[PDB]
C-alpha cells in the first residue's frame, strides 16, 4: 500500500550525462551513441543573450571551441551542428553506456522524470507533468540546462525534455530532444511569462482514486454528475475539460474502487466549491494533478 | 529556484540490486563486494512466518538452498549467516559495480532515498523521512522487501534503511543494514502498530530557514527561548525536542540568514500557540517536516556527487 511521487530510477540516464563548455559557458549535454545533444545557447556570450542569431553565432565557431568531458576523459569534438534550440556535437567516441533510447515529445498532462545535473553530474531526480500552459514545476539552479526529463517503459528511456529555462514566476521551460520548446517560449534572455495555467483535472481524478484505494474516503458523496454539468463547474475554477477518454483511462481505477468516475467527479466538484475546510487529502492541502492515472495503478493495482 | 522532494540518483545502488529465493520466496538483496544482503524472512514458508523461529529454520539451510540472481545470472552462494533480522550470504563473485559505501544508522527526522525493486529490478525512487514513531511513509507492494534507502556522500553510498513489512496503518517498517529493526517492530506476520507519530521539529525550523532565505519571513519575531523551554512548549503541540544534534545542523542555515537557532525557535513557537492565520510560508499553510537542513542545502545549491 501507499502512495508516493516516484521517479523512473535514473542509472540509465546518468550514464549518458556530461559537461559541455564554450568560452565562459559550462552545461550538461546527453552523450547517445557518438552524438552529444545540449542547449543551444551554451554558445552564447553575456552580450549575445539578449538577441542571439544562432545560426550566425553556430558558424563562427570550431569543433575545437566545444569542451566535452564525461568523467575524467575530454571527447574530441569531430563535428556541430544545429537541430532548433538544440546543439548537437559529434564525438569520435561512442558512449558505451547509450541505453535503448528514442526521442519523444509529451503531451501535456503527462509525467516524466528530471534528472537534474550540474557540471556534468547527477545531482538528483524527481517526477514533473507537463502543465497545460507547457511550464513545468521543477527544482533547477544555475548550470542546469541540459538537465533531462525521461520516462522508461522496460529498459527504453524515452527522453521527452531538455532544460533551458526558469520563468520569472519560478516555473521552467525547455525542450524536446528535437529541440522544439514545449510552450511559447524563446531561448533569449528575457523574462517570458507562460499563458494561465490550468489544472489538469484527469490526474486529480486519479489522485482522489488514490485517496480511496489508501482508505481515505472522506471527501466522496452520494451525488453524481453529468460530464457535461461536472465540466462546467471544472472550466469555472480554471480545471481543464474532461474527455471521454480521460474517463476511459480512469476506467481501471473506477472498477478497483467500485467508484464510478462521474461519482468522483461529483465529489471533485464538491471539493472545488466547498474547499476542504482544513481536512488532508493523502497528507496534502491542496487538490494534487500531477499524478496520472498510470502512475496511480502502477501504484496501487492490487492493493 | 523551486523546492521540491528529490531522491538521489539511483545508478550505484541499481547497480547492486539482486534476487534471492529461497524455496519459492522471493525478494530483493543488496550486493556488495561478494555479500548479498537481505531480510531472513527469505527463508519463511507462507506458514512459517505466523510464528518464524529463525535460528531454527536457518540450521536446516544449506548455500544450495539460496538462489541468489542478478537478472537471470545466478551468483553461486559459497557462504551464509544471519546478523539480526538481515540475512547474509556470500557469492563467489565480488560485484564489479559495488560503489564506496558504507552502513549507517539514521535518526528519526533524517531523510533518504528509497530505490523501490521487484524480483532484483528498480521500479522506482522517492525521498522517505524516518518518523519519529519509527515508520516511513512509503509505497510498497508484494515482493519489495530488501529494498533499501540509501543518502550519497560525495561518491560515498550510505545505507540506512532495508525493508520489512507494511503495518495495518499502511506505514512501512524495516532495518538498518546490520538488521537491527527501526523501532519496535518484529519479522513475523503479526499485526503490529506503530506509537503515535509527531511532528519533526528539526526539519521545520530547515523549512522556515528555507523560507527566509527566499524571502517569506513575516513570522520572524522579536523573541527568543531557551533550548529546553522550547522543548517543553513543543511537545504540548506533539512537536518531538529538539537535541544538541538538531542545534549543530541547523548551524549552517542559521550562518546562512544570521538568524539564530534558538531564535527561529521563539518564531516557531508563536506559530504553534497563536497559528498562522490566513497566512502562508512558502506558499502552504501547512509546515513542511520531511526536509532535513542538508535537504534545503540541496535544493538551493545544487550539491553534485
Ligand atoms: C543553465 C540553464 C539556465 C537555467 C536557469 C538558471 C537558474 N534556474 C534555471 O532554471 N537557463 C538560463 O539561464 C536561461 C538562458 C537563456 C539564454 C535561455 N535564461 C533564463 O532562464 C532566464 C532569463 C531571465 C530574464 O532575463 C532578462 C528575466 C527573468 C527571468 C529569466 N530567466
Ligand atoms: C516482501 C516484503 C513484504 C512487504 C509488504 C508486502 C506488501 N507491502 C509491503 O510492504 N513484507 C511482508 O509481507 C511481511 C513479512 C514479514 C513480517 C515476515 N509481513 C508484513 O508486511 C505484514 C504482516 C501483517 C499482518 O500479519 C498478521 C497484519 C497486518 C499487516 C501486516 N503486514
Amino acid at each position: 500500500s501507499g502512495f508516493r511521487k516516484m521517479a523512473f530510477p535514473s542509472g540509465k540516464v546518468e550514464g549518458c550525462m556530461v559537461q559541455v563548455t564554450c568560452g565562459t559557458t559550462t552545461l550538461n549535454g546527453l552523450w547517445l551513441d557518438d552524438v552529444v545533444y545540449c542547449p543551444r545557447h551554451v554558445i552564447c556570450t553575456s552580450e549575445d543573450m539578449l538577441n542571439p542569431n544562432y545560426e550566425d553565432l553556430l558558424i563562427r565557431k570550431s569543433n575545437h571551441n566545444f569542451l566535452v568531458q564525461a568523467g575524467n576523459v575530454q571527447l574530441r569534438v569531430i563535428g556541430h551542428s544545429m537541430q532548433n534550440c538544440v546543439l548537437k556535437l559529434k564525438v569520435d567516441t561512442a558512449n558505451p553506456k547509450t541505453p535503448k533510447y528514442k526521442f519523444v515529445r509529451i503531451q501535456p498532462g503527462q509525467t516524466f522524470s528530471v534528472l537534474a545535473c550540474y557540471n556534468g553530474s547527477p545531482s538528483g531526480v524527481y517526477q514533473c507533468a507537463m502543465r497545460p500552459n507547457f511550464t513545468i514545476k521543477g527544482s533547477f539552479l544555475n548550470g542546469s540546462c541540459g538537465s533531462v526529463g525521461f520516462n522508461i517503459d522496460y529498459d527504453c528511456v524515452s527522453f521527452c525534455y531538455m532544460h533551458h529555462m526558469e520563468l520569472p514566476t519560478g516555473v521552467h521551460a525547455g525542450t524536446d530532444l528535437e529541440g522544439n520548446f514545449y510552450g511559447p517560449f524563446v531561448d533569449r534572455q528575457t523574462a517570458q511569462a507562460a499563458g494561465t495555467d490550468t489544472t489538469i483535472t484527469v490526474n486529480v481524478l486519479a489522485w482522489l482514486y488514490a485517496a480511496v484505494i489508501n482508505g481515505d474516503r472522506w471527501f466522496l458523496n452520494r451525488f453524481t454528475t453529468t460530464l457535461n454539468d461536472f465540466n462546467l463547474v471544472a472550466m469555472k475554477y480554471n480545471y481543464e475539460p474532461l474527455t471521454q477518454d480521460h474517463v476511459d483511462i480512469l476506467g481501471p481505477l473506477s472498477a478497483q474502487t467500485g467508484i464510478a468516475v462521474l461519482d468522483m467527479c461529483a465529489s471533485l466538484k464538491e471539493l472545488l466549491q466547498n474547499g476542504m475546510n482544513g481536512r488532508t487529502i493523502l497528507g496534502s492541502a491542496l487538490l494534487e494533478d500531477e499524478f496520472t492515472p498510470f502512475d496511480v495503478v502502477r501504484q496501487c493495482s492490487g492493493v
